[PDB]
């Protein structure tokens, strides 16, 4: 679909048997979800936003459905205020900016 | 134009007589620039997200030019990693997400 930005670009995701809402975010290089239960092994890692810095767990090769489209990729899990779909996966479902 | 997200969506802006680059960012509600010379007066505001929170100055009805397009709106200036153009100006220049 096409999405204008008068509202926040929130979409439904399925990950790990669970339904979530998540933000499509061209400003984020990676994907980060709020604390959840993922099976499947992880490495610790850090990311930075506006007010500094967080420690997240990295899980690789995770399947995610984003608004009905599938993707597989790296997903961080951690104390983000909101779930964020970043550029690693937006490229896999074909997402562009237009103006 | 049509921007793909294999690279960060950086664009050239002109503001306050100065040329800059900025990130187009659908996951930011606001526009925030690194510290820089702006004329006028402003209010204390605070924003946050992933590392926590920051202190920014708020200047209203700033003219900005984003890849050739002019827009007027609120700009925050502050200790951000990179210049962000948020949804408040993306709507102005007719910007959509598409997949
Ligand atoms: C301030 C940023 C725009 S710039 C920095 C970015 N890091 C990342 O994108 C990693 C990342 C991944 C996921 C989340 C955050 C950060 C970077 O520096 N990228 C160049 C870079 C390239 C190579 C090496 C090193 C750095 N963080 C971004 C950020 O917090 N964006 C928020 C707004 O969209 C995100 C947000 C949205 C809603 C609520 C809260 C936060
Ligand atoms: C973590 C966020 C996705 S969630 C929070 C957001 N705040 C804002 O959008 C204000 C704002 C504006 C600009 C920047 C940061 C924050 C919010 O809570 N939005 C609902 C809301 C609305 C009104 C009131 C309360 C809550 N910040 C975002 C964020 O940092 N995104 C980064 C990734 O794109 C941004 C980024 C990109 C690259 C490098 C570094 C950072």
């Amino acid at each position: 679909p096409q999405i204008t930005l008068w509202q926040r670009p929130l979409v439904t995701i399925k990950i790990g048997g669970q339904l979530k809402e998540a933000l499509l975010d061209t400003g984020a290089d990676d994907t980060v979800l709020e604390e959840m239960s993922l099976p499947g092994r992880w490495k610790p890692k850090m990311i930075g936003g506006i007010g500094g810095f967080i420690k997240v767990r990295q899980y690789d090769q995770i399947l995610i459905e984003i608004c009905g489209h599938k993707a597989i990729g790296t997903v961080l899990v951690g104390p983000t205020p909101v779930n964020i779909i970043g550029r690693n996966l937006l490229t896999q479902i074909g997402c562009t900016l237009n103006f």
